[PDB]
């Protein structure tokens, strides 16, 4: 079926939970043996969210190459993304090592450091220009260059220096700051505006390594971001945009990381975002 009318048909019939459970039943199951080794217990935030062995990002280190991160490679859309958990106190150096080694331009952050009164990820970037951060375990230095605070999101320019080689690179930090503590946003308008700002920066384009995207577990909000982006790109590329099937795209992405889209409310919000976004791309 088309999307917008499949949408109203699920709303009127109140069957979002049944649609979402079907997705969960059909989703791929692949091994994640490296994630479950005892030496990696303090590298995982949640015991039930792990990267598959076949698609995990490897650190360029011979001691321990493990990070909770996955490469999502979308062949028809010609986009790639790295989806990862929010960094932990003992993985902030690994996080920036990955950004460096994979040649990423942008980092997309969809959570606040504290939500619901608990810590959802480490404070992994510097908050003042004159107070830089050094990660001694991976030999990297990180400096805040500029910060632009808007009503729904903040963009930061950061400098990452590889202290072994003295090479430097500019990294863009796109921080969506207004996702509610419970539920999903009422309108997708600010989330779509944010996606378009990431796109306009070059961070999603083939001349750079894959964008790094995270929330707390790296599957819920993060899944919504890449699902909406890929669906809108396919609607631009194909002769028949109504052929894009958001449930099929989601199952394809779940071949590369488990659990993408965590609730039936997140699934409905993804439909809403793609539907509204497709009207803005053209004219109306
Ligand atoms: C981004 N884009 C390019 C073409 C289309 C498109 O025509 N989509 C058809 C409908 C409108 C809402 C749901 O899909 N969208």
């Amino acid at each position: 079926m088309e999307m917008e009318k499949e949408f109203e048909q699920i709303d009127k019939s109140g069957s979002w939970a049944a649609i979402y459970q079907d997705i969960r039943h059909e989703a791929s199951d692949f091994p994640s043996r490296v994630a479950k080794l005892p030496k990696n217990k303090n590298r995982n935030r949640y015991r039930d969210v792990s990267p598959f062995d076949h698609s995990r990002i490897k650190l360029h280190q011979e001691d321990n190459d493990y990070i909770n991160a996955s490469l999502i490679k979308m062949e028809e859309a010609q986009r790639s993304y790295i989806l990862t958990q929010g960094p932990l106190p003992n993985t902030v150096g690994h996080f920036w090592e990955m950004v460096w080694e994979q040649k990423s331009r942008g980092v997309v952050m969809l959570n606040r450091v504290m939500e619901k009164g608990s810590l959802k990820c480490a404070q992994y970037w510097p908050q003042k220009e004159e107070k830089e951060m050094i990660f001694e375990d991976t030999n990297l230095k990180l400096t805040l260059i500029s910060e632009d605070i808007k009503s729904y999101y903040t963009v930061r320019q950061l400098e990452l220096e590889n202290l072994t080689t003295q090479e430097t690179r500019e990294i863009l930090h796109f921080h969506y700051t207004t996702w509610p503590d419970f539920g999903v946003p009422e309108s997708p308008a600010s989330f779509l505006n944010f996606l378009f700002k990431v796109r306009e920066s070059g961070s999603l384009s083939p001349e750079h390594g894959p964008v790094v995207v995270h929330c707390s577990a790296g599957i819920g909000r993060s899944g919504t971001f890449c699902l909406a982006d890929t669906c809108l790109l396919l609607m631009d590329k194909r002769k028949d945009p109504s052929s894009v099937d958001i449930k099929k795209v989601l199952l394809e992405m779940r071949k590369f990381r488990m659990g993408l889209i965590q609730t039936a409310d997140q699934l409905r919000f993804s439909y809403l975002a793609v539907i509204e976004g497709a009207k803005f791309i053209m004219g109306d």
